[PDB]
């Protein structure tokens, strides 16, 4: 559903955003450089995790972006991550924490923030400690990390899974407020 982006952005959490703050919302490319349909690949990965774990645990999440990394996606279908003290991996904010991902993302010279709404295959999650140097699942039973099992504020995707479990779906460009 197209409305889900503004749904999460404007009315989602306690802190809202305004339409004037949204510079752009854009779909990501359908194929990567090598012509593979990106959504179909993600569906394939979704089915594989579902069959292995019993549930794929697909979430919406916000990926902090720089100008360059958004360009890699929007020009070439390539996923690049910018450098969240919870392990060595890709850190994402839960769907309702766009303001948190906003407060934890960079603001450039033109007063602009960038982020991407992704569907993420999390699979089985475990706790990652703050300041942890973890870079992979603890053991074969887990796939991804959270900072808190009851009240997650951060999702963590390990390097080995970034190219198969993160599907960037919308690019979002926001003007710093007022």
């Amino acid at each position: 559903v197209d409305s889900a982006v503004r749904k999460l952005l404007l009315e989602g959490a306690g802190q809202p955003f305004s339409e004037e703050n949204i510079i752009g919302i854009y779909r990501t490319p359908l194929v990567d450089q090598q012509g593979r349909a990106r959504f179909n690949l993600f569906q394939k990965e979704l089915e594989a995790t579902k069959m292995h774990r019993g549930n794929a645990n697909v979430r919406y999440a916000w990926l902090p972006c720089s100008k360059d990394t958004m360009e890699e996606m929007m020009m070439r279908g390539v996923l690049e991550v910018t450098k969240p003290v919870y392990g060595i991996g890709t850190h994402l904010a839960p769907a309702n924490c766009a303001q948190t991902c906003a407060s934890y993302s960079d603001i450039d010279e033109n007063g602009i923030m960038r982020m991407m709404l992704c569907r993420v295959i999390m699979g089985n999650v475990e706790v990652v400690l703050p300041g942890s140097k973890q870079f992979q699942p603890t053991n074969e039973r887990f796939d991804s990390g959270v900072d808190d099992l009851q009240k997650p504020k951060h999702y963590i995707i390990w390097d080995a899974n970034v190219h198969r479990h993160i599907y960037a779906e919308y690019a979002v460009v926001i003007k710093a407020p007022s």
